[PDB]
């Protein structure tokens, strides 16, 4: 309707720095396959991309670049081909019934094996379903369902996030593919030959919510140290065993139930000794010492068992194992001082020239609008794509520039810690 | 409390966090991130849904839990998954070893030994040492963030 409208939407303007060191401005209109690129990709690349050595993004931007190009044709072509673009469109909308349809089916099974918002709704539709049919024709009905939905769910998956543009090689590679065919035939696998097989898509909770991710990257993180932690809690555990079965053979004695005497010598072998005191010193808050035969104060080891139980409560029970938890907690604390580092850094810091709000305190023109329109990822990126659209015949001499620098592999013409507006 | 029944007024002693600052401070470091807690323990009770239903297919005879009458001594805690589900849910969580405190205690002669003994140690490794500790893990975190803030 308005022109000027339509132009001032469709032009942009990046800052470039000359070989002579020189910012100028370059106002380009938008290229038109820019305009596909899609809001979900922009901010994972903006929440995602990490400092270099230097400190600059710029180089990963750059990086990222060509697959963003690619991702802008498949998603014009996705666009073009109308029954695809539906089922994609609604991609979340697949994975809640996918998780519902799971969630519901662990519950019948747990609540009747061995047998034989419009979430209301649905629960009263099962009820009577089971009340009907039954509940092996419900629970039959229900996995049909899931493993259309999770059909349905892959097929969108690969439309929206177009792994398949990159190669074959690169889809197997994926790890969100894997798990999503994994997960499509853990369904299959409890369809056709047993029912409690649905019992593993319940995993899918630390997929679909990601603070139980961040919970769980706590124990992933440094799980090397935790693990070694482990095997130093073993080795303790083998030279008690050791002292134990040297001096203490007797005082082992663990009582048991036997299907259809009640008491069983355990440290007979050096090995039956480490077994024994792994699982149960370990598992017991007061140690070995429990399960360790009660001695009385008359007897002429009894000095030796006391050593012997406090020093085992207090290298393994009250040292050993409670670091595990303290690496834990440690974990905790580096990936909250991680986050909160890089999203102070995202909120104050300019993506291109890095330049720092304060910076821009009583000067004409502000840090948001610095950000907005002066320096914008995104408008950088439609100049790259402008660059390798346009043939080399017509190309300006700031296009010429920027163009000979890609081929060079040189990122000095992006502006770093310097504003056009701030100079002047 | 004055109509009704006396011990109505018990619920009145919250009002102690209303009046002390200190206490809605401790207070706001479990419930800040009360979501993580809760997505905590849902994932507690998905691993002990597994670990039962695991029992259950291979270990449904170990399940023998102790019983006192009101006016056998002892009862099968695993013939059904739910029942199974419950002792798990109830017992290896609050028992310090884990599940295998309840479980029966096998002799060595037995063949499954070696399962019941895997099956104890990965439950108190996974269960009771990394996830029930996750959440004070949690508590520990949203008390130095709120220190911060
Ligand atoms: N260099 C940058 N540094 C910091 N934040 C940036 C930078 N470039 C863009 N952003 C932010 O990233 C987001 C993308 O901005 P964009 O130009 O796409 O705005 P928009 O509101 O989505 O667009 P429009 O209003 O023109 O339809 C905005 O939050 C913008 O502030
Ligand atoms: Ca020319
Ligand atoms: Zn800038």
């Amino acid at each position: 309707e308005d022109p000027l409208a339509y132009y001032e939407n469709h032009t942009s303007q990046i800052e470039i720095v000359r070989q002579d060191r020189s910012m100028e401005q370059i106002v380009f209109p938008v290229p038109g396959i820019c305009q596909f690129l899609t809001e979900e990709t922009k901010h994972r690349l903006f929440t995602t991309t990490e400092q270099d050595e230097q400190g600059s993004k710029v180089s990963d931007f750059f990086d990222q670049s060509s697959f963003l190009h690619n991702e802008m044709e498949w998603q014009r072509k996705l666009r073009s081909m109308p029954l695809i673009y539906w089922f994609s469109r609604r991609m979340t909308l697949w994975g809640s019934i996918s998780f519902n349809l799971a969630v519901f089916i662990n519950i019948i099974i747990a609540f009747f094996y061995p047998y034989m918002s419009i979430r209301p709704l649905i629960v009263a539709l099962i009820l009577r379903s089971i009340y009907y049919l039954g509940i092996g024709p419900t629970l039959n009905i229900l996995g049909a369902l899931n493993l259309t939905n999770k059909i349905v769910f892959v097929v969108s998956f690969v439309g929206n996030r177009g792994t398949f543009i990159r190669g074959y090689k690169a889809m197997v590679m994926d790890m969100e593919f894997l798990y999503h065919v994994g997960y499509i035939l853990t369904s299959v696998l409890g369809l056709f030959a047993h029912e409690l097989f649905y019992s593993i898509l319940l995993f899918d909770l630390i997929y679909r919510e990601e603070t139980l991710f961040n919970v769980i990257k706590s124990v992933t993180r440094n799980g090397r140290s935790i693990l070694l932690t482990a095997l130093l809690a073993l080795i303790l555990v083998y030279l008690f065993s050791i002292v134990g079965f040297l001096f203490l053979k007797d005082d082992f004695i663990l009582e048991v139930d036997r299907l259809p005497d009640s008491t069983e010598r355990a440290c007979d072998t050096l090995l039956m000794c480490i077994v024994t005191v792994m699982n149960h010193g370990l598992r017991n808050g007061g140690g070995v010492g429990d399960i360790l035969r009660k001695p009385s104060k008359d007897e002429s080891l009894f000095p030796a068992r006391v050593v012997y139980d406090l020093l085992f409560f207090f290298i393994v029970i009250i040292i050993v194992l409670n670091l595990i938890f303290g690496v834990i907690i440690d974990t905790f604390a580096d990936l909250r001082s991680e986050k909160q580092k890089k999203e102070e850094i995202l909120k104050t810091t300019c993506f291109i020239c890095g330049l720092e709000r304060d910076k821009f305190d009583n000067k004409t023109v502000s840090f948001e609008e610095h950000i907005k329109l002066e320096h914008n990822m995104w408008n950088y990126l439609y100049f790259i794509v402008l660059v390798r659209v346009k043939n080399k015949t017509d190309y300006t001499g700031p296009e010429s520039y920027v163009a000979q620098m890609i081929k060079n592999k040189n990122l000095d013409w992006f502006p770093r810690m310097r504003a056009m507006s701030l100079v002047s």
